[PDB]
């Protein structure tokens, strides 16, 4: 029931990578590029 939410990422690799934005796996504390731990 849980799996993705919502990345509003905006890192290097999660603005390039649209295919996370609807379920990456980070927490609501990666509005930052910083050791977010995205997908890949
Ligand atoms: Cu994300
Ligand atoms: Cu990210
Ligand atoms: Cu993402
Ligand atoms: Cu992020
Ligand atoms: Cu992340
Ligand atoms: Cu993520
Ligand atoms: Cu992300």
């Amino acid at each position: 029931q849980n799996e993705g939410h919502e990345c509003q990422c905006q890192c290097g690799s999660c603005k390039n990578n649209e295919q996370c934005q609807k379920s990456c796996s980070c927490p609501t504390g990666c509005n930052s590029d910083d050791k977010c731990p995205c997908g890949n």
